[PDB]
């Protein structure tokens, strides 16, 4: 006995949840120890092509550091981390609630009262990250997962889920103008992202789009905001204050940050203490018939100089409690 080793054989692969790129995400079942039978998401980085670029190494290690030090109800929980020769493994909680914005297609549009709830939850996660000097940067609708209870969970603090290739890699439609033209980034970028995510929640589409890439960049830089006439005056005001070309003029850009954004009349009905405690019932509680329940194409299961390696030293992790 002693502490549990925790290597790849401790987990059996149930199915693919996503694949890059620099690796793949599996739904797994713990098969050894007192945890035997518990469902997790397992992130597997192909580590031999991460060390070939500094910025990718930076993100991989930042992630591993952030998921250890940062623990928040609206952020994905890291349970185990370990490495095997050529591979990096992150064991995280299986978020059986799937993508939040997958509900959009089903709902058509989210109502403000609904959108407000989830936005309040995202803003709380953003608040905590900024408190710890972390800025997300490219926050997309796809980054917002949901736990088993239907509450928000921020994911993807890692490298890039894309196979193509890192702004401009994948989809750019939710990124602040200052990130696009690559001229400095700060906390304000995340409040833009919040605005863009809000607009998508309430219109089913991102604020500015184009037929091609060049036109899309231009449409964002021009920042000609079109607001649908079905939006309340409070929602109209928040989007106008969140989506400004000038990052300084943006809401939350100042030292007030999240609390400032959270003070907007749009959130006037949110009990923040209850929200953070998750006592508030979420508008989409998913119904699950087992712990290993999937509702999110994915199908077909595989893998669970030289010595210049000092980068992922101390990579191994097991989470408190
Ligand atoms: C791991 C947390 C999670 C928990 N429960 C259910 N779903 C989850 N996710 C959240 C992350 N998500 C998008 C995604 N990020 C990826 C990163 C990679 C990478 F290897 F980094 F290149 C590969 C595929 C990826 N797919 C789908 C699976
Ligand atoms: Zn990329």
């Amino acid at each position: 006995r002693g502490p549990e080793k925790i290597r790849p054989e401790c987990f059996e692969l149930l199915r693919v949840l996503g694949k890059g790129g620099y690796g793949k995400v599996f739904q797994v079942r713990k098969v050894t120890g007192a945890n035997t039978g518990k469902i997790f998401a397992m992130k597997v980085l192909k580590k031999a092509m991460i060390v070939r670029n500094a910025k990718d190494t930076a993100h991989t290690k930042a992630e591993r550091n952030i998921l250890e030090e940062v623990k928040h109800p609206f952020i994905v929980d890291l349970i185990y981390a370990f490495q095997t020769g050529g591979k990096l493994y992150l064991i995280l909680e299986y978020l059986s609630g799937g993508e939040l914005f997958m509900q959009l297609e089903r709902e058509g549009i989210f109502m403000e009262d609904t959108a407000c709830f989830y936005l309040a939850e995202i803003s709380m996660a953003l608040g905590h990250l900024h408190q710890k000097g972390i800025i997300y940067r490219d926050l997309k609708p796809e980054n917002i997962m949901l736990n088993h209870q239907g509450h928000v969970k921020l994911t993807d603090f890692g490298l890039c889920k894309e196979s193509i290739h890192h702004t401009f890699c994948g989809t750019i439609e939710y990124m602040a103008p200052e990130i696009l033209m690559r001229s400095g980034h700060n906390r304000a970028v995340d409040w833009w992202s919040l605005g863009a995510l809000m607009y998508d929640m309430l219109t089913g589409a991102p604020p500015f789009t184009g037929e091609n890439r060049k036109k899309t960049i231009d449409k964002i830089l021009k920042c000609k905001l079109n607001l649908p006439p079905y939006l309340t005056q409070e929602a109209r005001d928040l989007l106008k204050k969140l989506l400004k070309r000038n990052a300084a003029s943006r809401l939350g850009a100042g030292p007030g940050d999240a609390g400032e954004v959270q003070a907007h009349p749009f959130f006037r009905h949110i009990n923040w203490e209850e929200l953070l405690a998750r006592k508030v019932e979420p508008p989409f509680k998913p119904l699950l018939q087992s712990e290993e329940d999937v509702s999110q194409d994915s199908k077909f299961t595989r893998q669970t100089s030289e010595s210049a390696n000092q980068v992922f030293l101390g990579f191994a992790y097991v989470a408190p409690s």
